[PDB]
């Protein structure tokens, strides 16, 4: 009911907000998110929409007092649990409550291009463990953007989608040691070395 | 545009379709799915909508073919590249094209219960090294029926979170070696040993 906040996804292509998200949306009073979430998800011309900046500990607490005042929706690209919040979320000390909202990420998205289940992968959020370790078991897909050091990846096939759903949308593949990056949206994905 | 069939999830609770799922299904000439499946994506009532009783290859083939002279479209329960036919499909000569829909996964519904990003667990769908190894560097989030064999899990604690989004949803607390599965529809999440 009251004394806490919603953190919402906005979903990565246009129609993929859900109609809980939306009623959740209909009804706060002040909407926090960057740009591109608040564009996503249609309000980002709203009156109650304030397009963050920054997204560290003290800006997520301010957010979050206000919502004792009043209803407040944060909305978050994508899906909230994938890359998200959740991290500073651990580090603030929780007086209000918060909810989560899912939506369909970038995962989901690239997912469903490659054809490969979501059991089958290892999602990376941009070590040295991380590559044999992981690739002993499952394939990564890694969310990163263009200043993943590829270097950290070897000789490596990998698939590199880029900015799924949104005008520059390409999908290209080679190796770890000789492709270029160039979009900050970028999912890698490298198959287990089976 | 033609010769290719659409599988679309249905999503895990009410009111998590995608405008885009609407639009896929509100064009199909013929409708596959499980009942829940249908039920949920609110088409179990459809006449153009036949309820999945099996989803083997041969019955995935049958509706693959029959794609090839009607609009054919297969909703999964969730998000259909979550334990879903990713794997099946892998073994089916595809000379129709097949085109996923994302949608919200159980997967990401408990995420969002425990605020634990995809990031950092390796989901598993119901191994030796899958257990000690993963456990290495990743929580668990396994997709699990009554039947896991919790034995396989030693005295680790264990969150059971139940019928997600339905009548009889419940989220336990215990020790693998103390506590008894009930549900089909249970998500196992194991906090990584570190
Ligand atoms: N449209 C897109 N196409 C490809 N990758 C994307 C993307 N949107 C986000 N990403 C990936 O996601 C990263 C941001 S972390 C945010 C992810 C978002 N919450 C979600 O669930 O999708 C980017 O660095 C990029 O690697
Ligand atoms: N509502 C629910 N609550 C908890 N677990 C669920 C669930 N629905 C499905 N599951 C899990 O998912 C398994 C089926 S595999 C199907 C998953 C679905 N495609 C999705 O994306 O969600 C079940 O055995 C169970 O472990």
């Amino acid at each position: 009911s009251g004394h806490m906040i919603w953190i919402v996804g906005s979903g990565t292509c246009r129609g993929q907000t859900t109609e809980r998200a939306k009623e959740i949306i209909e009804r706060a009073e002040v909407i926090y998110g960057s740009r591109r979430a608040l564009e996503l998800a249609g309000v980002v011309d709203d009156s109650r929409a304030r397009i963050l900046r920054s997204f560290k500990g003290d800006e997520i607490r301010r957010i979050m007092e206000e919502g004792r005042e009043r209803e407040v929706a944060v909305i978050s690209t994508g899906d909230p649990m994938v890359a998200g919040l959740g991290r500073v979320l651990r580090e603030i000390a929780e007086d209000v409550e918060i909810k989560i909202e899912p939506a369909i990420s970038s995962v989901q998205v690239a997912l469903a291009r490659l054809k490969v289940d979501l059991s089958e992968v290892a999602v990376v959020d941009c070590f040295d463990a991380e590559l044999t370790e992981l690739l002993k078991y499952r394939h990564l897909l890694i969310l990163a953007d263009s200043h993943f050091p590829l270097e950290r990846l070897g000789k490596r096939r990998v698939v590199l989608l880029e900015n799924l759903c949104m005008e520059g949308e390409r999908i290209r593949e080679g190796n770890a040691d000789s492709i270029e990056l160039e979009s900050d949206y970028t999912i890698i994905f490298v198959e287990r070395e089976v």
